[PDB]
């Protein structure tokens, strides 16, 4: 906490923040000082495309509950980690390469993480464990050839999980096994040559799956259990035009559909 009133800019030190803060607050100028009690006030920020490098001071926002920071240029959000109350954290179009082990294990209560398009290449094991009431989690547009084992299994509230457009090379072994509630799946544009056996048989709840743009390796007996899936659950596969389309799952290299290979 801010245990003495202090200008604005001194607290939060990228111009462009200390503007936010300041217009959030009905302050006049980001010289104005500024009390904790003042900063408890704070229930959203939303400032998209602002040009924000830093959000150093957030830390002082104990109250914040929506949080929209899309398309800056943040590369650390290490002082997000105390904001219990965030419940929706949108941090779309940054340039974020990592996430540090534990930065959202205080965030219980959000229900919204949208990493869309930054650069993320992996993820640290249990991530996002403590992420309990998360329904929809964005990770489309980075770069993650991998992920944890396990890194989903905390995330039974989930309804809308999109790992589209990474370069996910293959996907753990029951990684989708405790998404009872998913509705959407998207794995659209990835590098996925299989996927493992059974791996979407617990998901019960499953409306939409999108599987294009993956170069299936449609060798016997490895691509079985996939056609077999598609065949049984026609009418949840949808190509990027929004269709039902379960052929948009191809064959590398023979380019026919995965559901017409019987091994
Ligand atoms: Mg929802």
């Amino acid at each position: 906490t801010i245990t003495v009133s202090t200008p604005i800019k001194q607290i939060f030190p990228d111009d462009a923040f200390a503007e936010t803060i300041k217009a959030n607050l009905k302050k006049k100028s980001v010289t104005d000082a500024v009390t904790q009690n003042e900063l408890n006030s704070i229930d959203q920020i939303i400032a998209n495309n602002s040009d924000i490098k830093s959000v150093q001071g957030i830390q002082y926002l104990p109250n914040v509950r929506y949080l929209a920071l899309g398309g800056n240029k943040l590369h650390d959000i290490s002082a997000l980690k105390e904001l219990t109350n965030l419940t929706y954290l949108i941090l779309t179009g940054n340039q974020l390469q990592s996430l540090p082990n534990g930065v959202f294990d205080k965030l219980t209560n959000l229900k919204e993480l949208v990493l869309v398009e930054n650069q993320l290449q992996s993820l640290p094991d249990g991530v996002f464990d403590k992420l309990t009431n998360l329904t929809y989690l964005n990770l489309a547009h980075n770069q993650l050839q991998s992920l944890p084992k396990g890194v989903f299994d905390k995330l039974t509230n989930l309804t809308e999980l999109d790992l589209s457009y990474n370069q996910l090379q293959s996907l753990p072994e029951g990684v989708f096994d405790k998404l009872t509630q998913l509705k959407d799946l998207r794995l659209y544009q990835n590098q996925l040559k299989s996927v493992p056996d059974g791996v979407f048989d617990r998901l019960t709840s499953l409306q939409y799956i999108w599987l294009h743009d993956n170069p299936w390796d449609c060798t016997c007996p490895g691509i079985r259990y996939l056609s077999e899936w598609i065949n049984k659950h026609s009418g949840v596969v949808r190509n990027s035009a929004g269709s039902v389309a379960p052929d948009s799952a191809k064959c590398s290299g023979s380019g026919k559909p995965v559901r017409s290979i019987i091994c």
